């Protein structure tokens, strides 16, 4: 790994976190009814990188027998500051509807939160029956619009992390761990 | 399970499975030099299925030093059903284009080979540097149209199967193994669907 300066998380401490969250938002929802078909838990997947923890997570939402329904949206930047909003080019959106639905937005990571945040209010105003949004990694304090993950793997500073699903121009998503790209590769 | 008729192959099985086809990937790529940023291998993963087969295997591929670069894209062709509608509608296309690059197209399973016949037709025309297709499981007798696939994890009868990814009616994708699905089961949710 000599373009990382430090490693974050092993694949291990990753799996076990995961493995940690899915148990609390199994928890969470032991008293809604979940069923497959009619009722199971929608997870909004937004590519690219949540693609792995995505994988991860529902497989450890199955260990708690949470029947979950795979949704994966592709989102698009409008241009370069043609929004303050964080609106973004719905390139592709949910197959099913959401009204009446429990979902839960699954994202890699969150600092600004000016996407997470339009896609949060989008996916509200469809009316599901409840939303939330978890995210592996949350970088709390680079907001530039008010947002609050309700369920984090992990808090970590202004470091660029790759791997994981993350990546630094389309490079280092296939890492199984999370590590901190070293400034004289990004120089 | 009490909806699968029997476990076709358990987690550490497929990842066993997938470990081997990837150390084979490397050894056949070792030529081509793949290197991150100006030449990865270009992994097509083909949503839904596909990613979670996507997700274990660029992993293993890392393992073996083989740099990739991802593109996602969605067809569709089953809809809720247990067959081929005989259509592939192309919901999302890679975002980058595969002209002059080396592409592997990774499929989580190919059965009448209408998915992959429409992919590499369209694909093919782009001029890539090369084209293989990577399905984790191959129902070699279904073929409408003819289609063999450079690498497979494993073979398969025609029983409907779930889990890793494979769904039937966009349920069943979050198992950790691969499972036959029983016909009592599909039969009722297909009445009570149509
Ligand atoms: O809260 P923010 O400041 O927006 O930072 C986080 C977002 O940016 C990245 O996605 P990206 O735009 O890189 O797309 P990608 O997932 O396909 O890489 C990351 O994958 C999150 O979606
Ligand atoms: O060889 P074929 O008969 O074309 O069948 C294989 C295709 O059908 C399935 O996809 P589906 O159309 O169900 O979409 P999905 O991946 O989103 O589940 C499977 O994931 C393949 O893509
Ligand atoms: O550090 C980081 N690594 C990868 N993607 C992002 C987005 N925001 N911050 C990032
Ligand atoms: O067995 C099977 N399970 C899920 N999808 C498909 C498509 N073709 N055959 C399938
Ligand atoms: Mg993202
Ligand atoms: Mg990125
Ligand atoms: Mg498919
Ligand atoms: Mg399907």
């Amino acid at each position: 790994y000599e373009f990382a300066e430090k490693i974050l998380f092993t694949e291990e401490e990753i799996r076990t976190r995961i493995k940690e969250v899915a148990k609390r938002i199994a928890d969470d929802y032991k008293g809604k009814g979940l069923r497959p078909y009619v009722n199971p838990l929608v997870l909004i997947s937004v590519l690219k990188g949540s693609f792995m923890f995505t994988a991860d997570l529902c497989r450890a939402l199955c260990d708690f027998n949470v029947p979950v329904r795979m949704e994966f949206i592709c989102v698009s930047s409008y241009g370069e500051g043609l929004t303050s909003s964080g609106q973004v080019r719905m390139l592709l959106d949910t197959r099913h509807s959401i009204e009446g639905h429990h979902v839960l937005i699954v994202e890699d990571i969150v600092e600004t939160a000016l996407t997470l945040n339009y896609l949060y209010h989008m996916y509200f105003t469809r009316r599901p029956a409840s939303l939330k949004t978890v995210v592996l990694l949350d970088k709390r304090e680079g907001r530039r619009v008010p947002f609050s993950a309700d369920y984090v793997v992990a808090n970590i500073p202004n470091a660029f992390v790759i791997g994981y699903g993350l990546d630094y121009d389309d490079t280092y998503r296939e890492l199984r761990d999370i590590v901190v790209l070293r400034p004289e590769v990004y120089a």
